[PDB]
């Protein structure tokens, strides 16, 4: 064996973010709105870095698809096009690759020309996905063999996505070890794992599995960063990269590249003849525009910097190694212009039709049986809760706050654009696994905030759960009268205080906003298994209409609220 | 690809049976004692068949070691010698390969020149077993590649044998699929699995895992046979071989070769260009001597057939395709003669010394506090129970019947031969996982048989369990007064009716003999997880003395029995 060097360049979890998106940083001491990401910047940066560095290896760690209308309106073809233009060496399957079933994955893979790897996701012969990817590949650098193994997250995909029954999944840790062990006798001592298992599982693999040198990560969406990125108050979770020892005592490196086309990770690796990795270069490149630099003025308005203040802002960004400004790729620009124009036409098409009476929503209807409201209150909120309930086969009930719906939902045609109009906040679906007693408590919390302590927008409505409550609390301080949960037997049953339910809600109240105290306490406590699904609210609404293209409006809100009189 | 044929020749679970052993068959209508097996016959038959057939593949499916003094007195060197003389192509690790720790396995592997395979048993770098075997091998027949993958049983090895902590084990099904899946892209469509997982798990693999054509089995000790062997009333469990379809619809063949050097399995396989297996020859060869043909006469004595009756017996055996008479190999005969002579010397060596007072046993001492007995009864039986308790780290308590010990155990030197004198019945250790209430019941059963319904030899004594009982049953028909089990905290605690204990006993009473009704009912009911460990009783006694080379005799039997007066 001889020593060799590799230049790993990687992204993950772009989730159909073909265009840039807004974020906030602390620049020269002030909170500043800026634009980051987009696939034109990704491809431009990959193209420039791969020509600059010896032995580049260009990787995508999964969840190419789902998250914007660029997926929904094109079935993956837009994502395939921009990925092809980046000339990635390998792509591994994520969890969202299965969101539209085997059928949906096939539609991505057909136009995609990037080699696909996944060692623990294995289709049977009759599957439409048979022979569409391989478990590993071996490439040669300066005479040396290097293996790369693909890997997906298991439970999350099986439970929260929609793979077909003819696709078999295998344990992440076992697959990683068995794959690496088999490669040894082929004279291979340099092994890369391209894994959508998430940071937590990949860190476990690093510490429990031998013979794997680098684990390029997706699924967790973590920014692995450095002091430069910390100085901008970006959400840095870990240093780029993390380092462990495996049971044999050899170093293992683990790193992710944030999400949503925001970062190109850049890791230079030298391997000893015996295949031990060391780091020669480590840069998480944040892709940023120079054109939006907005700060909040004294009237509360976000305004562009001007004059010397703008110059100082630009100078600071230009001086940073980990910020890359205004990268753009001509080919990718052409593709995105084409898809953007098509998207604007397609988004005006009808996804479904609603018949019947208007479903009351907005501020006036937040609380049932109040002046200016109606006896059912915000039926539109129940509707939104139903769109959330429809996402996951595993979910027992969902809860949505009335303030998350800004107007009545009226009968007539519903377009893709309309869904984004109905739901302007950009929430994703978030789940907890929680006892019935806590479900009762969060409803109590929300009603208390809505009626007494805060905004009426906190008032809760659910799908798969229905309740009666009094405005006036009883002797024990409780407003709830009855709570039922739908047996997914299809009969309504009394909630069970001791049963652990899988509960879905929006990301906003999941963190405890709007007085949802109970959710606030469950957040980050692993006992409750909290997870951000990254399924956007407007997209959930679109799926619901696709399922009910001729939907008869609900006439009840799953809430009976006895107002004080 | 081209079509190719393979001639698989295999044994399994020889368990150090270098010499023939006795069995009983139904020959010409009469029960007949005959000798079968031995490694001279194995090697002779393998040698003759491999020269007769094209493309022979000669395999050993594990548990080469443990079961006779040929292991104990030689540490595996005798087994290695006879295996080497058979020129096997591959050996896979079984469960008993770890009975004497990594240290014991190393002693087998050092002299062993047969390539070793095991894909789901993987030593860490610092292990003394590092790099002593490979997960798979690829060989070429007439230009075609065929892969062979090794596999071991997991839970049984980890729990009931003694592998070191630096040896990691992986799931049988996952390993089989991941290994086979990885081999595909190397242009391999013919795959053999050499698996000590046992028949049950191998049958599951055949039905749940793709891309594996033949599974050559060890661990279960099942005779896979045919109508010829059924006619002799041999213990045929399945047809040689079994056939399944995998999830992809392709055929999979599974077969074992009984145990204890008794059978050479002979399976001719043709593979299509696409790697689909079909059977061209299927013979389970039972290796039998022509020299012992004994039937029971009218005085109850076993006597050799003579004259025309002997001739008819021989003629019947000679006419059978699946019986092979008097195979012997010159080289192996020389090895066995050498080891047999050495064994006779070594077996007279001292394994331990007992000091103190005689431990009463035999018929006179079966029941405590009876005429001709002593207040403690059969302390020697408690001793034997302790030797059983010492075998498995997992076992909570053991129970031994007093009739299983034929004499007092006196102070002084104990040799290897002495252990086989102490314990002449040839039992192995058998376990059940059973509730405390059933433990109470089996003690009640045994006492009832000993005192009223049958032989006094049924009277039970235990290790890790102690009890008080009255000869006269109470109003509820029960003799037990108290039952305690040793917390493995090292404090005695009351038995818990609802706790499931791992209970060890001998194979004889495990089947319900001697009135052990409760064990009889647990037998073959999978709820109770019954398993024959194949750990022989005399060998357990030898291990105990090795652990206590200067053992002070027990003075109590773990039983307080209040005789009726
Ligand atoms: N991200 C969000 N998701 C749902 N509701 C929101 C969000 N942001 C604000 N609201 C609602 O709007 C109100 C503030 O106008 C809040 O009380 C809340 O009910
Ligand atoms: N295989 C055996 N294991 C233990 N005890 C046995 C066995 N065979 C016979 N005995 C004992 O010997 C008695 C018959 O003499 C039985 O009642 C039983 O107690
Ligand atoms: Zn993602
Ligand atoms: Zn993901
Ligand atoms: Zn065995
Ligand atoms: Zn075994």
């Amino acid at each position: 064996h001889k020593a060799v060097e590799l230049s790993i360049l990687h992204i993950n979890d772009h989730h159909s973010y073909l265009e840039p998106h807004e974020t906030r940083i602390n620049l020269n001491g002030q909170q500043t709105k800026v634009d980051i990401g987009g696939f034109s910047a990704v491809n431009a940066k990959l193209n420039k870095l791969r020509k600059k560095y010896k032995n580049p290896l260009v990787l995508h760690a999964g969840d190419a698809i789902t998250g914007t209308l660029y997926f929904t309106l094109f079935g993956g073809s837009a994502d395939a096009a921009v990925m092809n233009a980046g000339n990635f060496h390998y792509f591994t399957l994520g969890n969202h690759e299965f969101d539209a079933g085997n059928e949906g994955l096939l539609k991505l893979l057909e136009p995609l020309k990037i080699p696909v790897l996944s060692a623990n996701v294995i289709p049977d012969k009759s599957s439409i996905l048979y022979n569409k990817w391989k478990p590993y590949d071996i490439f040669t650098v300066d005479g040396e063999k290097i293996a790369i193994i693909g890997l997906d997250t298991v439970n999350k995909t099986v439970n929260s996505s929609s793979p077909g029954k003819d696709v078999k999944f295998y344990d992440e840790i076992a697959t990683a070890q068995i794959m690496a062990n088999a490669l040894k006798q082929q004279g291979i001592n340099k092994i890369i794992l391209l894994s959508h298992a998430g940071s937590e599982k990949n860190i476990e693999i690093a510490q429990k599995v031998n013979d794997i040198d680098v684990i390029v990560t997706g699924d967790s969406h973590y920014l692995y960063g450095n002091d430069e990125l910390r100085s901008l108050k970006l959400p840095v979770i870990y240093e780029y990269p993390l380092e462990f020892k495996n049971p044999n005592g050899e170093p293992v490196f683990v790193m992710e590249g944030w999400a949503y086309s925001a970062v190109v990770g850049d890791l230079g690796v030298k391997f000893s003849p015996e295949g031990i990795a060391s780091i020669t270069r480590k840069i998480p490149h944040v892709l940023m525009s120079s054109h939006k630099l907005q700060v909040k003025n004294s009237e509360g308005k976000w305004a562009e910097l001007t004059g010397d203040e703008r110059k100082k802002a630009l100078d600071t960004l230009k001086s940073m190694k980990s910020i890359s400004l205004d990268d753009h790729d001509a080919k990718t620009d052409k593709l995105i212009a084409k898809y953007k124009s098509e998207k604007d036409r397609l988004a005006q098409e009808i996804v479904g039709v609603i018949t019947g009476s208007a479903m009351p929503g907005g501020s006036a209807n937040r609380i049932p049986n109040k002046a200016g409201s109606n006896p059912e209150g915000s039926i539109a909120t129940r509707f939104i809760a139903e769109t959330m309930y429809n996402e996951l086969k595993t979910v027992d009930l969902t809860i949505q706050n009335a303030g998350g719906v800004r107007a009545d939902i009226l009968p007539g045609n519903v377009t893709f654009n309309d869904a984004y109009t109905f739901l302007p906040f950009g929430n994703t679906l978030y789940t907890y696994k929680m006892e019935g007693s806590l479900v009762k408590q969060v409803l109590e919390d929300a009603m208390q905030f809505a009626l007494v302590d805060g905004s009426t927008g906190a008032f809760p409505y659910g799908a798969g759960i229905r309740y009666e409550a009094n405005e006036t609390p009883n002797a024990e301080g409780k407003r709830l009268v009855s709570v039922e949960v739908l047996n997914k037997t299809q009969q309504w049953e009394p909630i069970d205080d001791n049963k652990r339910y899988l509960v879905g809600t929006n990301a906003y109240v999941a963190g405890g906003k709007d007085g949802y105290k109970t959710f606030g306490k469950l957040f980050n406590d692993p006992k409750y298994e909290g997870v951000d699904t990254y399924l956007p609210d407007a997209e959930s609404f679109i799926k619901f209409m696709k399922k009910h293209p001729h939907f008869e409006a609900y006439t009840s809100s799953n809430v009976k609220f006895n107002a004080s009189t």
